[PDB]
């Protein structure tokens, strides 16, 4: 058979009810996270191969970069919460990883002013009852599946993607493997 | 008092007979070892804070990654005994832990011809006599100082840096707090 368990994917032995139907987990502290997203697009691909009705959920882990990691969980709140995931995706990977400018938690604030959102705004968002819910329910989720690092993409909280047992040669087929697996899972 | 044993370090039961001044152990396929290199360069500031006379030396380790870590043990020998760790360390770090590019030991081979050093040079290095030596040495460095895991970091083979034990609450704080540490253990 095409897909077989343990290769393209493996079953949660303690699969955990109400979970997104496909939920990548990530930090910004993490360089094959920077790599899935931003140079294979990984995410766009799943997305353009998503069956109607599919959404994909992305949420940011606490336990890379330090304390400092825990602020980019609740910056990645906020970014849900204003709507502004794609704009500060890439000054947030630049500039924890690439120019190392990101240091603390007034460095995240900083890039979400120069996108343009109000520092007012940004505050009361940070401190908001939606961000403070987000920011649990990424715990939560991570939580539940027991996560232990990144990249990982879960489908319907019952099978997480198995990259490393994937075609690793050829990235163009590695890529549309990853695609497709998450499509051939979604219709399980 | 400001520094204390048991606090930003530990004091080894056996010190270690003719132990480099400082000593570093690392992976490649160590995700920590990926962030004391790339975002916090915490052999560089170590460095920039040593007294006159005191020499840095950073051995890899097998422990992780199985075949592929000797092979990188190796290649660290290779690079040591070429003198090219500053044009090998980043790409080689990239290699295993963001693109996943080094599969083998081909690929790792790859980094350093990429990198300007001959195929006959390279060769004729991880065949030599003179890099068995440094693979030995830096086998037995790890068994002398009792090593559990990376990043570590040993000064005159006698103390053990403990960052769990540091001001970890800001990486730049913590980073200068983890130089310093190695100089005041270096003049003690
Ligand atoms: C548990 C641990 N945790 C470490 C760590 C945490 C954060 C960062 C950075 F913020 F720079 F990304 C680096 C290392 S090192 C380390 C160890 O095993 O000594
Ligand atoms: C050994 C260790 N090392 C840790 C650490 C090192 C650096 C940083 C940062 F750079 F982010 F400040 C955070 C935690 S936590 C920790 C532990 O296992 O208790
Ligand atoms: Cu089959």
């Amino acid at each position: 058979a095409q897909y077989e368990d343990g290769k393209q994917y493996t079953t949660l032995e303690k699969p955990v009810a109400g979970a997104p139907q496909v939920l990548e987990f990530f930090s910004f502290f993490c360089p094959h996270c920077y790599q899935f997203e931003e140079v294979l697009h990984i995410s766009d691909n799943v997305k353009k191969k998503l069956p109607e009705g599919v959404k994909m959920t992305k949420y940011h882990v606490n336990f890379m970069g330090g304390d400092l990691g825990k602020d980019l969980t609740q910056a990645w709140a906020v970014a849900m919460a204003l709507g502004v995931e794609d704009k500060v995706t890439v000054p947030l990977f630049e500039g924890v990883q690439k120019t190392q400018t990101i240091r603390s938690a007034s460095d995240i604030r900083d890039v979400f002013i120069n996108a343009g959102i109000k520092g007012e705004e940004y505050d009361a968002a940070w401190n908001s009852f939606v961000v403070k819910s987000l920011v649990a329910q990424q715990e939560k989720a991570a939580a539940d599946v027991q996560l232990r690092g990144v990249p990982a993409m879960f489908v319907n909280g019952k099978y997480q993607l198995n990259p490393q047992g994937m075609d690793t040669s050829n990235m163009d087929v590695f890529v549309q493997q990853y695609a497709d697996t998450v499509k051939y899972l979604s219709e399980k």
